[PDB]
Parts: C-alpha cells; sequence; structure tokens
C-alpha cells in the first residue's frame, strides 16, 4: 500500500483505490495502473520533473529503501492477473529489486522529488508507474 500526497491530490495504484477514492475521483487510467483522488488537507510530496534513471524506492516487505537503476517509461506486457486482463501497461519503468504484491504504492524518488510508485514485480524485478509527465499534479 502507499500513496503520493501532492497539493490536494492523492495518487494511488488504481487496483488498490478505496471507495472514498472513487467517490472523490480526479482521474484514472487502467493502462497505467493509476488513480488520483482529491484531498481536504495539502500534501508534502513534490513531483520530479527530470530525466533521472537512478533513484531510491521504498520496499514495505523489507522495511527498507533501496537504490536502483530503472528503465525509461515504456509499454510492457503484463500478464493476466487477479487485478487486470493480459494487456500492455504504459509508462512503466523496470528495475532489479525485491518486491511482493503488497509493496504496490511504495515511492520511487530521485533528488528532484517523487518519480512514481511501485506497480508490478517479478523474481528479483520491480516495476514503477511513472508520474513525471502528469504536469497537472503541480497545479489546482
Ligand atoms: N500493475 C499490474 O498490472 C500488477 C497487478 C497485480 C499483479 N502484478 C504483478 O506484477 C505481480 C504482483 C506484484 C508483485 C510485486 C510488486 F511490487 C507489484 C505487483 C507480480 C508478477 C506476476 C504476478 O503478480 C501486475
Ligand atoms: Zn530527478
Amino acid at each position: 500500500s502507499g500513496a503520493i500526497y501532492v497539493g490536494n491530490y492523492r495518487v494511488v495504484n488504481r487496483h488498490l483505490a478505496t471507495h472514498n477514492d472513487w467517490a472523490n475521483l480526479v482521474w484514472e487510467d487502467s493502462s497505467r495502473d493509476l488513480l488520483v483522488s482529491s484531498t481536504t488537507a495539502q500534501g508534502c510530496d513534490t513531483i520530479a520533473r527530470c530525466d533521472c534513471q537512478t533513484g531510491v524506492y521504498y520496499c514495505s516487505s523489507r522495511r527498507k529503501h533501496y537504490p536502483v537503476s530503472f528503465s525509461k517509461p515504456s509499454l510492457i506486457f503484463v500478464e493476466a492477473s487477479e487485478y487486470y486482463p493480459a494487456r500492455y501497461q504504459s509508462h512503466l519503468m523496470l528495475a532489479v529489486g525485491h518486491s511482493e504484491p503488497g509493496d504496490c504504492g511504495g515511492i520511487l524518488r530521485c533528488q528532484h522529488g517523487v518519480v512514481g510508485i511501485v506497480s508490478t514485480g517479478g523474481n528479483g524485478l520491480v516495476g514503477f508507474a511513472d508520474v513525471r509527465d502528469l504536469l497537472w499534479l503541480d497545479e489546482e
């Protein structure tokens, strides 16, 4: 579990969104595994607006932050699961790192701010949904 809290927005994995998230919906995209809801209180996270391909992510199944190198956002095949049919997930970045399903929502960051959130895994792989192109998160 986990979210990004920027401005009056809460960014979560779409497959983990709550009823309150759906009832206060700003934007959602199944192809990216992202959902954004509105918040009453202002958040403290800042979004990175950069070209970093190295950063650090939080792994809840280890209670640890790990440094990682990650690929550029791309369209990657994600097999049918208990949350989606077989499809291509867009804006996904892969790295070598430990992950488990409950690790979704952990933040990936660089020196510029938040880059994305854990969305996918694999044997020694972790995938992150990028948020750096969502410029509207910085306003309203
Ligand atoms: N974004 C998606 O489509 C995920 C929905 C849940 C299923 N998805 C997965 O990748 C996994 C679960 C997972 C493990 C570790 C993670 F950090 C994030 C998810 C692992 C690979 C195959 C089986 O399920 C894909
Ligand atoms: Zn950066």
